[PDB]
């Protein structure tokens, strides 16, 4: 039987008191959408609860903040999910990004016809009225990096590759839109990170290793549930395990591994953060520490991922 590694984490864990309100709200706003097809995936995406991931990543945000974070996880987990097999075709995919960056760049009225479309230009206006110039823009180069990532995805697809460590833990920041969330924190708390607090050497470090963080977590833990999509190409356990010759049970160690390398170069760099930090980087770090904290908690408690793994699985004790 395999045995899930531990997670272990020091940050404080905690939920936004409007979590179950809000998740309601953000569920009913997902299914008016049109951008699910099929009462089916509306009801799978119900019980997902993306509501408790938004609150327990911005346990600190207001209600009308909690509520325009989380249409923006739903947004990007409906778009995740969907349709003409473009995660298969490179130069496909390519070819449909113009028309959304003109969305993105404000440039075009959305078609009737464009689910995504509609529900992008709405969300980028609602972030426009509580966010700067500066702030908006630091937001859409995070989409469109995202964007950008998933053309390499469908290359590996394209080719049957399983792509090497060094090139996926890269790729892999920036194809989890973890990053366009990360840019949400100062907008979220009601204040704004002058540009050189945001682009400070250690400001980037941090955001970076919470970043790598939550990736590695989130592969790890949805692993059992990722065999069923493409035999978990992208996946670091099945990087790993295929590029370093390991088992299943040793790939999923090596993860922890870089797991606890990753929070101990944290710490370090915060000390070191903590002697210059203004009040607004403070709470951004802070934003940091909640958002990997909370994830691990929402990640660990998903009937999805957990249900996915074989009945003997033994699971670690609560950390
Ligand atoms: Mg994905
Ligand atoms: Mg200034």
């Amino acid at each position: 039987p395999l045995h899930i590694p531990p997670l272990p984490c020091p940050f404080p864990s905690e939920i936004n008191e409007h979590a179950d309100a809000v998740d309601e709200e953000s569920h009913t706003w997902l299914a008016a959408s049109h951008m699910l097809k099929g009462a089916d995936t509306v009801e799978h995406f119900r019980r997902s609860k993306i509501g408790t991931l938004a609150a327990r990543t911005n346990p600190t945000v207001p209600r009308d903040s909690l509520r325009l974070i989380n249409d923006w996880y739903n947004w990007l987990f409906a778009f995740d999910d969907a349709g003409e097999l473009m995660g298969h075709r490179a130069s496909a995919l390519a070819r449909a990004l113009p028309p959304l960056l003109e969305i993105l760049d404000g440039r075009r009225e959305p078609d009737g016809s464009d689910a995504f479309g509609l529900a992008l230009k709405e969300l980028l206006h609602r972030i426009s009225d509580v966010a700067s110039p500066a702030q908006v823009d630091r937001w859409r180069t995070t989409v469109k990096e995202y964007l950008f990532a998933q053309i390499w995805e469908a290359a590996n697809r394209e080719v049957d590759l399983i792509p090497t460590p060094d090139d996926y833990v890269l790729m892999r920041r920036i194809t989890g839109a973890t990053y366009t969330c990360f840019a949400l924190i100062d907008v979220g708390g009601g204040y704004r990170l002058e540009a050189e607090e945001w682009h400070h050497p250690d400001v980037r470090t941090l955001s970076d290793l919470a970043c790598d963080l939550i990736g590695w977590d989130n592969d790890l833990l949805s692993y059992a549930k990722e065999r069923g999509n493409d035999k978990a190409r992208h996946n670091l356990v099945t990087v790993l395990a295929t590029h370093k010759s390991l088992t299943l049970q040793d790939a999923l160690l090596e993860v922890a591994q870089m797991h606890n390398d990753a929070v101990a170069a944290f710490l370090d760099r915060r000390a070191a953060l903590d002697r210059w930090a203004t009040l607004p980087v403070r709470k951004y770090v802070r934003g940091l520490e909640h958002w990997v904290r909370g994830h691990i908690a929402f990640s660990l408690g998903s009937a999805r991922y957990v249900g996915a793994w074989p009945d003997d699985t033994r699971w670690p004790r609560a950390v």
